[PDB]
């Protein structure tokens, strides 16, 4: 039993024995309605800022919620970046373009740092401690101990309200490929099951699930919204809809200022 | 009934079937990921409300979704190329998410009673071997979910025998295929070079095998240029008028 999920201030998180009970039946009644219903629901859709404008006009609000949004690119493209950013501005209004909600940050790389969430917290005028109280930071060694988190997410997500699940490279644990072959299948298996468990998630709790993917020079469901993220040239960074069931391949501009995600400074 | 055939947007494509979907039986639409599926399907559900004359249907669609991914943006983008009022486009669409085989199985049920009471010409089953394909860890059930995808199949045919609607159902490709059984048409939509997407008919017991190419452009499918309840679902069809 390793450490399970603690909040960015380093206080640990206590769940009731009600919400394992009530979860346990997770991961094994609508009818037909109009088109211009599920239209209005859908006009409904709490959707998350990310700091910069063009970002937001690029996805027509920010990232969804209820959906994966799976950003994908090279070292140092700006996914962590951006998750952290996220993780603060989910906490915001809904008038200012938050969620209203808690943020919750599986690192497997081990690059969360609690002072840009201060930082971008400042930036959007927030309580630093109070932004760091509502972000629940959990640590992944291996693929089982990144499930068992999951699991403790979906205990979590029961009792207090949450908007945003980050798991910064969800395929960190897996991409440790040095066996030859026979693990192939069995690691697609877990990060299919990982996927599918955090689809799960985002349908039941309606929760932004933003994953990051690195990519050196998976199986997204239909349903995926996909950026992957480049560096132009400069401060510059382009961020293009890979794939999208409402939006087109476009592109948009964004850079990394200290106080977190925001437009190119020209 | 006589059958309509119901245009596909695309004139390669509609002279591919010598006028478009054809009604009564079931069409097969399978293909890789990224090769037009969904956005056929939202380009159907609309075009199969238009007047006969114009290759439509005249009767209401009804969209079964399994993935997530049905966007009535795209209903309207394709109402207004074809100069509809977005209205009456998106009151003449019943839509349905679908998360197990079983509620996939129950809402035909609810579908017959709706096609009984109001006039539907379209029911699109988006991805119908999404929740059949969970494959998952039992990779070989085999017949404990064989019997249960041949029922809905029966039920298929049974809805377009009856009510002589046009049965469009997606199928993901990377004991008998009783898909391939109970499909009368089946279009294979692959990717070739660039926005090339290529439609074949892979199997047709009066069209020939032959290909067709297309295009998806803003504004839908396009040729390139060289328990269970309803609400206001239940209402008839409504023709949609032309706001333009
Ligand atoms: N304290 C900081 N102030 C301003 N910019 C920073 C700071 N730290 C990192 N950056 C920018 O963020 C980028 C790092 O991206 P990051 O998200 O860590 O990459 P990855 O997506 O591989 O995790 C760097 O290019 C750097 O310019
Ligand atoms: N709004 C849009 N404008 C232009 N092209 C689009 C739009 N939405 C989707 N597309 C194109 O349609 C394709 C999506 O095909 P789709 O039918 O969703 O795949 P599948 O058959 O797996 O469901 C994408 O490759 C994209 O280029
Ligand atoms: F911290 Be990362 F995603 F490289
Ligand atoms: F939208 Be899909 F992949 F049918």
């Amino acid at each position: 039993t390793l450490l399970g999920f603690h909040t960015a201030s380093g206080k640990k998180v206590k769940i009731a024995k009600e919400s394992l009970d009530k979860v346990k039946n997770l991961f094994d009644g609508s009818g037909f309605t109009t088109a211009t219903e599920f239209h209005q629901r859908r006009s409904e859709i709490i959707q998350i800022t990310t700091g910069s404008k063009e970002l937001d006009k690029l996805l027509q609000g920010g990232i969804e919620t209820g959906s994966i949004t799976e950003m994908f690119g090279e070292f140092r493209t700006g996914k962590t970046q951006i998750c952290h950013t996220l993780a603060v501005t989910c906490q915001l209004p809904i008038d200012r373009g938050g969620g209203e909600g808690k943020a919750m940050y599986i690192d497997t790389e081990g690059t969360f740092r609690p002072e840009r969430l201060l930082a971008v917290a400042e930036r959007y005028g927030l309580s630093g401690s109070d932004v760091l109280d509502n972000v629940a930071y959990a640590r992944a060694f291996n693929t089982d101990h990144q499930t068992q988190l999951l699991y403790q997410a979906s205990a979590m997500m029961v009792e207090s309200r949450y908007a945003l699940l980050i798991v910064d490279s969800a395929t960190a644990l897996y991409r440790t490929d040095y066996s030859g072959r026979g693990e192939l299948s069995a690691r697609q298996m877990h990060l299919a099951r990982f996927l599918r468990m955090l689809l799960r998630l985002a349908d039941e709790f309606g929760v932004a699930v933003v994953i990051t993917n690195q990519v050196v020079a998976i199986i997204a469901h239909a349903s995926t919204t996909r950026l992957y993220l480049r560096k132009g040239r400069g401060e510059t960074r382009i961020c293009k809809i890979y794939d999208s069931p409402s939006l087109p391949e476009a592109e948009a501009m964004f850079a990394i200022n200290a106080d977190g995600v925001g437009d190119a400074k020209d």
